[PDB]
């Protein structure tokens, strides 16, 4: 069955337009995807967009109890045949480029995907896994609504090429800056553009936010 459908399993990340270069066989001026910088020496390539960090707060936190059951049943289900908050996972550099007055994020239960941090080591309150097998597990014997992936670029990979992405949350950052991090290549067939939104204005640079969802 389809574990990302089973586990309500998203992906949400903001991606902005990279900019030129000078000398590099890496350098993509041509790329069909122009919106794939994600990140900059261990930061978002841009500055503190309030617009887009404002969305991905309302999206992570928001939880409906009234849903709830129908993916409790969903789950009871799929399991035999073998407080309400979201999950929210981050791969170790994306955990630790994160400023301290934000870690743990609230109202939501932190995972950070790791082969080498331990809890002697993070004092946060966070599960630490050291796989996405290990995230199957836990989801699997939590209590969560939606488990939304944020980040980086090595855990959207590996999450998109297990196919456990059932919907992809897109802002789209109207602007260029310098990347060393980008959002990682996929099956577009397999998707279908579900939400376009109306155009934003964040001091100047416009976005939009697009979602799709598992075909
Ligand atoms: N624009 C956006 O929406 C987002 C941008 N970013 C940006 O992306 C860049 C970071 O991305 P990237 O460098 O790819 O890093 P990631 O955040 O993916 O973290 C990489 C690390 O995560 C761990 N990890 C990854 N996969 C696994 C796995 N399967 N099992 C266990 N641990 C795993 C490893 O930790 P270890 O070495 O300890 O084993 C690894 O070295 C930053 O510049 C950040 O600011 C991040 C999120 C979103
Ligand atoms: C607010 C920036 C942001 N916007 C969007 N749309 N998606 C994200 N995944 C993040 C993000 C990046 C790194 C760490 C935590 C969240």
């Amino acid at each position: 069955e389809n574990l990302s459908d089973v586990f309500d399993i998203y992906a949400i990340c903001a991606c902005c337009k990279v900019a030129p270069t000078s000398e590099g066989t890496k350098n993509e001026p041509f790329s069909p995807r122009t919106f794939r910088g994600l990140g900059n020496k261990g930061t978002l390539p841009w500055k503190c967009n309030s617009v887009d960090m404002k969305y991905f707060r309302s999206v992570t936190t928001y939880v409906d109890e009234s849903k709830y059951e129908k993916l409790k049943w969903k789950r009871e289900r799929y399991l035999r045949m073998e407080k309400l908050q979201n999950v929210v996972v981050m791969g170790r550099s994306n955990w630790e480029s994160i400023p301290k007055q934000y870690k743990p994020l609230p109202n939501r239960i932190n995972v950070v995907l790791s082969k080498t941090l331990t809890k002697e080591d993070v004092k946060e309150k966070v599960f630490i896994i050291d796989s996405i097998d290990d995230l199957l597990l836990l989801l699997k014997k939590l209590k969560y609504y939606k488990c939304f992936i944020i980040g980086g670029a090595q855990v959207y990979r590996e999450c998109l090429s297990r196919n456990l992405i059932k919907q992809i949350y897109f802002t789209r950052i109207n602007g260029a800056y310098p990347c060393d991090v980008f959002f990682p290549e996929f099956d577009e067939s397999e998707f279908r553009v579900t939400s376009v939104s109306e155009v934003y204005n964040s001091k100047g640079t416009t976005l939009d936010f697009l979602v799709y969802s598992k075909v």
